[PDB]
């Protein structure tokens, strides 16, 4: 799929927002996909152990782990759909190192959108929403493409 301009720039408006406090927003949304998705957080090793949101919010281990997922993102968006090399080490460690299925992008990104809309109301409206929507339905189209060429398609 293809983004507009006009979309990327919706996109890279309120993600700017979102920079200004990176760790905050990395727990928000991490805890966010594991209250409503609690089997995800089986997947972490380090963090399968937390019991309540209060433990979550303490963890300087899942804040700064937000701070890498959002990091990681960050750089993905600002290619603006050129993010082929960004992808390739992504897609091998969440297919071969931890089995990640696609499934679980899908729950992280309704994560996403969650908090934004939540801490951005005025710069998240129905069309800047459906433009992240489609930004990250085109992060997602892409690495379950290269799940499939790495062996894995999950
Ligand atoms: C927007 C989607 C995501 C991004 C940008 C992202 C990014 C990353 C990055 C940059 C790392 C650290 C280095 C690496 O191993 O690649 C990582 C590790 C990991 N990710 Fe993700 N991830 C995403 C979604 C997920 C989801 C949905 C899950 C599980 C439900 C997941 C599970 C893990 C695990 C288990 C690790 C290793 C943690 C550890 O070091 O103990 N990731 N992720």
């Amino acid at each position: 799929m293809v983004l507009s301009e006009g979309e990327w720039q919706l996109v890279l408006h309120v993600w700017a927002k979102v920079e200004a406090d990176v760790a905050g927003h990395g727990q928000d949304i991490l805890i966010r996909l594991f209250k409503s998705h609690p089997e995800t957080l089986e997947k972490f090793d380090r963090f399968k152990h937390l019991k309540t949101e209060a433990e979550m919010k303490a963890s300087e281990d899942l804040k700064k782990h937000g701070v890498t997922v959002l990091t990681a993102l960050g750089a993905i968006l600002k290619k603006k759909g050129h993010h082929e090399a960004e992808l390739k080490p992504l897609a091998q460690s969440h297919a071969t190192k931890q089995k990640i299925p696609i499934k679980y992008l899908e729950f992280i990104s309704e994560a996403i959108i969650h908090v934004l809309h939540s801490r951005h109301p005025g710069n998240f409206g129905a069309d800047a929403q459906g433009a992240m929507n489609k930004a990250l339905e085109l992060f997602r189209k892409d690495i379950a493409a290269k799940y499939k060429e790495l062996g894995y398609q999950g």
